[PDB]
């Protein structure tokens, strides 16, 4: 019953004799599948998600420099050096300077000049790991009984899946049963990629390509430094050697085109992925009707809800039944108020009030033009004019 | 003017004095950017496609076995050869039967056999390497002039791209140039398969999973032919060996789940494909308004075509302009006949006739509830009562 809250609807149709139906479940969307003599049945794919997957790398895009370390000497007395050169958390250059009179040397000419730098990671981005088999995927499940909308997340039931987890069963009590045989397709080579709160899905070749410094998995080394670190033309016995501005932006301009992903709330380590979709094969055979034996409601009844647009081309209303329950809800859309055949096509198949004081929940589809809803009969039947556009 | 053509359209608006807009260029989407003073732009991503694919593999689905040979030798005599054991395209077995008085060996016990035969393969998937420098990617582009929808295609400028083309100028003689700085999104490693006339975008690490045959670039060597190859138990001296059905269907089957790739007619080497999207800035500031110096239309005009909803929640018409070209025509949507404010939003900025008997298309953005379509002024100008819903 929850695709009429959502926009992007499907309507698949089982032929009378036929078993087994085909969808393709994409993310905000829904399918509802009409078979015959069986209850319509809202499928939808809730989120495919990855949950625990391993940390590949940390890529640094805000980098701080500490301590400055310059040595110098003068032409022809030998190159100049560092304990830093040694040191991993530091990042070095080696190069000359132009010396004579005036910086304190004998000999006019190239003199050597190396600077280092201790290199701190302010903010970096992590990568991981997504494991094809490890993906989860949820999706919830509905019959069309007349269930107010207040109640639909309690009729729901939720089939869990993972990669080959093989056909998941939903049982309705006193509605038989439907079998799902679902398989994600691995068309959505990939790392899950991390910047404060937000998550995207990028490429790997280009996540490794990405000119800045990266950290493997567990940690404790910089590589590839010097793509934040700046190194100006020396002067005599001093080098400016500036970090490089926050690459935030420029990550965030290139992660741009890249699909995103949303972080669970609850759990730091559940990752709930978008674009993905599920190819399923849904058995309806199993599925049955109840209230089958109730005698039609003869008593008077009332609109709790009047008949409104779905948006999805049917119509949808709340009827109450005060007084004749258990009884089949008599549910037709003629020509006029005359006529009594229907023309309309039931999504509610069979609706009927277990008890007195129902209020049932009924989708139609209306045929085009002019038409009359009616419900129940007798002179307390209710009638509702309607147009389709 | 296409995107009235398209059924998911969006409005880009530029503010007055700025000179960029960003949009996000969909397949079967298109995107109308409005600036002020500036002729509407309506840009749209054709196709996305990769020209010249080097072949990686081939993966054989139906395999054909001819000319088999069963070599057999008594227990304690020896192990059977054949010489096609060494012949590439033959796919072979080794193994032992039962042997003894009755199959004509004086010993009992197992006895060497070996069935070869040669494998054909009937019917293979082609298995293309994507390179994503060589992705060509199409967009058109079109102004709101007031063309007709059947000059719409001769009225569009292609811009082709590739991944770094650099910035593509669009240029419309009489009202400047639109420049575009287009970055394709390399979110869709990869293959592309081929089976027959149809094509898909699949994984690489998916496809080398395959269990079936599959021959290298520039082929002559089938490897894992057992795929195809069934071999019964052996019987004294025989060993029925059969080809496998076809797996056409289970291909497909797994396909289904994928993105599909549009061949194209005239050309056998490229691929147009169905899932990438496009991120564009836009430059307007060299756009321009032809006809500003045009005089107002003053001679009686009529609707070609009568003001009609585009479902984008706008109107089009198209106005006859007989006499009084080359002129501007005056297009307002006032609360009443009475009133001279323009309550509407303008698509068609300026329209305008350069020649008489001129059929201009018009597009305008009424405002909600009662309103009044105004086209030219004095007494033979043309009134149309609106309604938006």
């Amino acid at each position: 019953a929850h695709c009429i809250g959502i926009t992007d609807r499907d309507f698949i149709e089982g032929v009378h004799g036929g078993t087994w139906v085909s969808a393709t479940l994409e993310q905000d969307k829904c399918v509802t599948v009409m078979a015959p003599d069986k209850p319509s049945l809202d499928i939808s794919l809730e989120t495919v998600a990855i949950d625990g997957p391993a940390e590949a790398r940390k890529v640094c895009y805000n980098a701080v420099l500490t301590h400055v370390k310059i040595n110098d000497k003068c032409p022809s007395t030998g190159e100049a050096h560092l304990a830093e050169e040694n040191e991993g958390d530091n990042a070095c250059k080696r190069t000359y300077s132009d010396r004579g009179w005036g910086n304190g040397c004998g000999l006019f000419g190239k003199g050597s000049i190396v600077a280092c730098a201790k290199f701190t990671c302010a903010k970096s981005m992590s990568l991981f790991e997504v494991d094809q088999t490890k993906i989860q995927y949820v999706i919830r499940a509905q019959l069309h009984v007349g269930a107010k909308q207040e109640n639909w997340n309690t009729d729901i039931k939720t089939l869990k899946f993972d990669a080959l987890s093989g056909s998941q069963e939903a049982e309705f009590t006193g509605y038989g049963k439907a079998t799902l045989e679902c398989q994600v397709q691995t068309a959505v080579n990939s790392y899950i990629a991390e910047m404060e709160k937000e998550s995207w899905i990028v490429d790997r070749q280009w996540a490794q390509d990405l000119t800045l410094p990266w950290q493997s998995g567990s940690g404790g080394v910089w590589r590839e430094m010097h793509h934040l670190v700046e190194f100006e033309p020396p002067h005599a016995a001093t080098i400016r050697v500036l970090a490089l501005g926050n690459q935030e932006g420029s990550l965030k301009t290139a992660l741009t085109g890249a699909m995103r992903v949303t972080k669970d709330t609850n759990d730091n380590n559940l990752y709930k992925l978008h674009g993905g979709h599920v190819s399923c094969r849904v058995k309806l055979s199993a599925l049955t009707l109840k209230g089958t034996s109730y005698k039609m409601c003869t008593d008077k009844m009332s609109f709790v809800k009047n008949p409104t647009d779905t948006g999805h081309g049917t119509v949808v209303m709340q009827v109450k039944v005060p007084k004749g329950a258990p009884c089949k809800i008599p549910v037709i859309v003629a020509d006029d108020l005359t006529a009594a055949i229907n023309k309309g096509i039931l999504v509610t198949v069979n609706p009927i009030a277990s008890t007195n004081d129902d209020e049932v929940l009924i989708e139609v589809n209306p045929p085009f033009g002019d038409s009359y809803i009616i419900v129940g009969t007798g002179d307390s039947r209710l009638t509702y004019q309607w147009h389709k556009e």
